[PDB]
């Protein structure tokens, strides 16, 4: 009675997938700091979700509102070869992104890929390749093709393109297509927020809750500092603070670091900070009396007050050191660094109540860029899930599943093409790169 509502809420939806796509696609191309090998195979992604949102979605849509078929028999074996082939190339890409993913983090270049550039334009070719072969060969071979009489009615009809299939390629196609690539995928990468979470460093610790600078600046008690949290001097002259960076240095800086020489002198302060804990003879008990999570918080909290200012603690260092982290956690907060400076605090008590880094979770901005690609893949599954899970279930009870049931959860599958242009917004960097493109 109402097919105008449905069109209309159809019609946004293609052109979200379109215009957030190719937005996607623009950025990559334009921009050569997002030429990476990460973003190679965003653009992957996003050619499959443009591919989706002008040569199926829209003839998807008309097939709903005419209840019938008005393409051609030509034009539906390619609609169906095409819908397969952009949901395959989807999931191997993601595939592909959480192995690689996973060779970043277990190498010594943390974070960095394995591949250049162009083996990257290789895989993703290859995928495309080995997703053509998985989606064209058996479609356009008719090796799909049921043979009961309401399949091939439809078949010698060109008004009719349901897609009928027998039950050895729903189930063989489902499993080589999108099961395999998820199963892998979701694994793969639950290894990937393990090592982050596993790998986490007192160097990336010190990163997160006092940021980089290679400018001067000052601190929240207003002294000057640059690099990670690094002290020129209490003085409030300029020049005062310019002189202690060239002494440090080496070189007239003006003021301006690069990143090269701002991490020596954070690795200088971190084994600072550890070569006057164990010289202290206070803090030398409880820092061998500590884990290497534990032993890293008492060292961000030397690094932030100093040696002599750490020792003071009196109480709580007698139970840090007597294993009983709770009531350490108490006493911590009953201190003038509490009050200080509370995030940070919270997150160093946290750290010696837990041992764990659950504090310091997605914090690192290597970590954030992780967990955006864990959504893109969560998603993804949420969207595609129900579809595949309703095949296997159809194969096995034939009477069990409606197509009302069917189209609905394989829409539930197409609007995820426009989601991901939505959820690379998390990332300042793609931000930044929109809103260049769109000129605000
Ligand atoms: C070695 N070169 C780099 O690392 C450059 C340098 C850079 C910095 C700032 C502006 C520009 Br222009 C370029 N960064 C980039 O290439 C950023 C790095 C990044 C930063 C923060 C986050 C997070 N928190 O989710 C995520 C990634 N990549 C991205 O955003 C990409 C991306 C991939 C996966 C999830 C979310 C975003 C793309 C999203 C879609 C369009 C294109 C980007
Ligand atoms: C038969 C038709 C309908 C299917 C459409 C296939 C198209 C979209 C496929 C075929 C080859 C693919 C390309 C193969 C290699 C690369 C290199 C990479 O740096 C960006 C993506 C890009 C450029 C792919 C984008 C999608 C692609 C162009
Ligand atoms: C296949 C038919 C039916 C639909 C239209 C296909 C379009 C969307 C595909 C085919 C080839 C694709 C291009 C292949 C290679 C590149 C280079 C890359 O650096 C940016 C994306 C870009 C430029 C792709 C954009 C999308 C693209 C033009
Ligand atoms: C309107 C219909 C044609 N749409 C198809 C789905 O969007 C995507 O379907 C699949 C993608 C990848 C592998 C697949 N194996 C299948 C078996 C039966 C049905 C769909 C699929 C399928």
């Amino acid at each position: 009675v109402w097919v105008v509502g449905m069109g209309i809420v159809m019609s946004l939806i293609v052109l979200a997938i379109v215009f957030g796509n190719v937005l996607v696609i623009t950025a990559i191309a334009k921009f050569e700091r997002l030429q990476t090998v990460t973003n190679y195979f965003i653009t992957s992604l996003a050619c499959a979700d443009l591919v989706m949102g002008l040569a199926v979605v829209p003839f998807g849509a008309a097939h709903i509102l005419m209840k019938m078929w008005t393409f051609g028999n030509f034009w539906c074996e390619f609609w169906t070869s095409i819908d397969v082939l952009c949901v395959t190339a989807s999931i191997e890409t993601l595939c592909v992104i959480a192995v690689d993913r996973y060779f970043a983090i277990t190498s010594p270049f943390k974070y960095q890929s394995l591949l250049t550039k162009n083996k990257a334009r290789v895989i993703i070719l290859m995928v495309w390749i080995v997703s053509g072969l998985t989606s064209f060969l058996p479609i356009q071979m008719h090796w799909y093709r049921a043979t009961h009489q309401e399949a091939i009615n439809c078949y010698a009809e060109e008004t009719c393109c349901d897609f009928f299939t027998n039950q050895a390629y729903a189930i063989a196609s489902s499993i080589v297509s999108f099961y395999v690539p998820l199963v892998i995928m979701v694994f793969v990468y639950s290894r990937v927020f393990q090592e982050a979470k596993r790998q986490l460093n007192i160097f990336e610790m010190l990163r997160i809750d006092e940021g980089l600078r290679l400018k001067i600046y000052k601190d929240t008690e207003g002294y000057y500092t640059i690099g990670i949290g690094h002290l020129l001097t209490k003085s409030p002259s300029l020049n005062a603070a310019k002189s202690e960076l060239d002494k440090a240095i080496g070189r007239n800086t003006n003021g301006v670091i690069t990143k090269d020489e701002a991490e020596k002198l954070f690795n200088q302060d971190v084994d600072a900070a550890v070569r006057g804990i164990l010289r202290n003879a206070k803090l030398k008990p409880v820092y061998d009396s500590l884990d290497a999570v534990r032993r890293a918080a008492l060292i961000n909290m030397v690094f932030q007050m100093g040696e002599t200012g750490v020792a003071g603690f009196t109480n709580s260092l007698r139970m840090l050191q007597q294993k009983r982290w709770d009531e350490a956690a108490v006493n911590l907060a009953k201190s003038r660094w509490y009050n200080q400076t509370p995030n940070r605090a919270k997150r160093v008590i946290t750290t010696f109540r837990t041992g764990t880094w659950d504090a310091y979770k997605f914090c690192l901005k290597e970590h954030k860029a992780l967990k955006t690609l864990g959504i893109i893949m969560g998603t993804f599954t949420l969207c595609w899930l129900p579809f595949f899970i309703v095949n296997i279930v159809h194969v096995i009870q034939d009477n069990l599943i409606r197509k009302e049931v069917y189209i609905l959860l394989n829409w539930i599958g197409y609007v995820n093409s426009g989601f991901n242009p939505l959820i690379y917004c998390r990332s300042p960097d793609f931000r930044i790169a929109f809103q260049e493109l769109l000129c605000l």
